[PDB]
């Protein structure tokens, strides 16, 4: 249930997230929508902004 964005952070939608990254970046939208839908725990079309920041923080980690 209540597990994601427990930081108390805002929420954006999948389409707006893909759109934002589609216009503020030029990465393959396939990944954009897939990642948003993967972060979309409820599969509702809405994704926590926390998820974006945490996924970037996690992707930021070099290996
Ligand atoms: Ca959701």
């Amino acid at each position: 249930g209540s597990h994601m964005a427990s930081t108390g952070e805002n929420v954006i939608s999948v389409a707006e997230l893909i759109n934002a990254m589609k216009q503020v970046k030029h990465i393959p939208e396939s990944k954009l929508t897939s990642l948003a839908a993967a972060l979309d725990e409820n599969k509702d079309g809405k994704v926590n902004i926390d998820d974006l920041v945490k996924v970037i923080e996690l992707v930021d980690k070099e290996d």
